[PDB]
């Protein structure tokens, strides 16, 4: 994997906002993992997240003018990648977020190719809205962890807002990433035989 | 001034923040200059105003455990400047920030010392609530900061951020204020003209 990655994994688990174990999900499956952002709640988590966004950016090589965050979590998210992409990579990009109510925009006019910055996808389709009715143009979404399973029907929830809104999602990790990562941690066989069979059982 | 206040005034100019020119406020007064940190909206604005609210609150000598920023505008002040104070000033502080409506918090817990981070402020609803759910979680308010303090009356005899001082018995700073604004175009004859017009406002409706 690419360094930035490794090192997403790496204060992901150290922050506890991965977990591998057991755990239930939203819609009650049982899963081996666990992610959550919400851990990421200091000025020096915010200042890192922003340099992981900002550099999965950059190496996806896709073009945007405009980063949007989506209310509530995607505005710290777009503001702090929008900071490392000024700091770290030479970029100065406008930003814009939503209010959900009354206009209902902050920050830069919303036009041109969005690049859309989240935590996950599992706030979107209501920050999609918003972009069309404006008559802007969807660059991408870009979240942290694409989990590569199947939601509540044949494909992935990430599958079904590319079919829905016309966009590529991309994402700072994946689960292939994860499992790599495993592979080189013999203390965590065990979590690495769960999750390998998880993604039998729930991959695409 | 200190030099961190010269620079963002330049930096507030840069960007078309500050303005000199005729102006109407939402009172209805007409004004020689206008500040719209709205205006701060792209990446390297963000990055910089960090940096900016960073210096002032490390410059304030005040000491706080928690930074909130009330919905919306606060969210990205809060963000950049606590990633400024971990990126630049070897502080890793808490942050926390309300949703408008179901407090609702996001970030982490709303307790200890908070200092509120926003654009610019006013004696009204919205502080009042953002001061109800810090008083509510149990915390204390260590101070509020805000970009710039226009030190004119409200419709009392002292100004909005001497309402909200006076009125909830809290700090309020700033990153600069009208006299900084004046000091700065003062002996710079290329804004002569503006800096009689901004004194005769102070002189009108200065606090």
């Amino acid at each position: 994997m690419k360094p930035y990655q490794r090192q997403f994994i790496e204060f992901a688990l150290s922050k506890q906002v991965l977990k591998f174990g057991e755990f239930t999900l939203k819609s009650g499956r049982k899963s081996p993992y666990f992610f959550n952002a919400g851990l990421f709640n200091t000025g020096r988590d915010l200042a890192l997240l922003g340099r992981f966004y900002a550099e999965a950016l950059v190496d996806s090589g896709i073009e945007f003018d405009l980063l949007f965050g989506p209310a509530y979590k995607g505005i710290p998210i777009a503001t702090t990648t929008a900071v490392a992409l000024a700091e770290h990579h030479d970029l100065d990009l406008p930003y814009c977020f939503n209010r959900k109510e009354a206009g209902n925009l902050v920050g830069s006019a919303l036009q041109g190719r969005v690049m859309l910055v989240d935590d996950v996808i599992t706030a979107i389709r209501e920050s999609m809205e918003i972009i069309q009715a404006n008559g802007a143009t969807l660059a991408g979404v870009l979240i942290s962890l694409d989990r590569q399973e199947r939601g509540r029907g044949e494909i992935s929830a990430i599958q079904e807002v590319e079919r829905d809104y016309n966009c590529k999602v991309i994402s700072i990790i994946t689960l292939k990433d994860l499992i790599a990562y495993l592979e080189e941690k013999p203390e965590m066989a065990e979590h690495l035989a769960a999750v390998k069979a998880y993604r039998e059982e729930f991959g695409v």
